[PDB]
């Protein structure tokens, strides 16, 4: 077993995916009026507004973890873009350092490093 | 950038642990009564009830794909477990098979094998 992909359903989808690139300073792979696909490593990200099966639009409830090399120059990157740190770098005890941010449409990412 | 760790809000932990590990056929690696972890292959999941920064508990409008190697057997496991299928096995026309459940607090998962 290999969790792969993460779909996020959302209305609006190419806004949610140009809000996206600039948090994550990379391009859609691909990009549609109802569909986005993000690389990111070895998981990918989709934004779509279709409704595979029956659900809601995506509200809230979530972190996406992002490992990195540097978090501290995420930081510095998003706080110039002016998107909402919702925790500043801090880190823990045994060095996980990370950063946590306002994704669009509900979304939280973490931006994190380890030991 | 990897993304590797995806976390949901939940109210109750260990319920939402326990039908997991059953949906999923394993354990958590480890589980208290307001954190949960799963090992995914290469990528973890988490259960929690503690919010790291504010955000309501996940509600809906997520689906986590599981690449597989046998999608059919994942089925008649989950047929006799009970668990609700959104789309029995089907298969699109590049080889991509696919198996959406229902799962515990409004997600849905995807166990599907590609060509």
């Amino acid at each position: 077993m290999n969790l792969n992909q993460l779909d996020i359903i959302v209305s609006n989808v190419p806004q949610v995916c140009a809000d996206l690139e600039h948090i994550l300073d990379k391009k859609a792979d691909y990009a549609n009026d109802g569909f986005a696909q993000f690389t990111i490593g070895s998981h990918c990200l989709m934004l779509s507004q279709n409704h595979l099966v029956p659900l809601e639009n995506f509200q809230s409830g979530i972190i996406i973890h992002i490992e990195v090399e540097d978090v501290d120059q995420n930081y510095k990157r998003l706080n110039e873009l002016g998107i909402k740190v919702l925790h500043g770098p801090t880190v823990t005890d045994w060095g996980t350092e990370s950063l946590l941010v306002q994704g669009p449409a509900g979304l939280v990412l973490d931006f994190y490093r380890m030991k």
